């Protein structure tokens, strides 16, 4: 379970990454459902381009506490909003961080 296609999105509905390269393994099914409106996926095992850009001018707002807890991101785009939350520990970082972009 994993998708690296970006700018396919883009090609279906809006862009909600950079043309840059997305590791989204786990996040691949959080992805799909947060098209509709805004979705958190449990074990989520992405890395978005290495950092979050949608592409597309969004609202800055946005709550992220930790990785094994969930973010809330008040950004509004033209796609939808993604809410990951790990039930892991933050130990997941340090292949996220190498995960940045395979």
């Amino acid at each position: 379970h994993m998708t690296f296609c970006l700018e396919t999105y883009l090609q279906q509905s809006g862009e909600y990454e950079i043309h840059m390269k997305r590791a989204g393994f786990r996040e691949c099914a959080a992805m799909i459902e947060k098209k509709a409106r805004r979705v958190v996926h449990i074990k989520p095992g992405e890395k978005i381009l290495g950092a979050r850009i949608i592409g597309i001018p969004p609202v800055p707002i946005g709550i992220d506490e930790e990785r094994s807890t969930v973010m809330i991101p008040y950004t509004k785009p033209c796609y939808g909003t993604a809410v990951v939350e790990l039930p892991v520990d933050p130990e997941e970082i340090e292949r996220i961080l190498e995960v940045a972009e395979p």
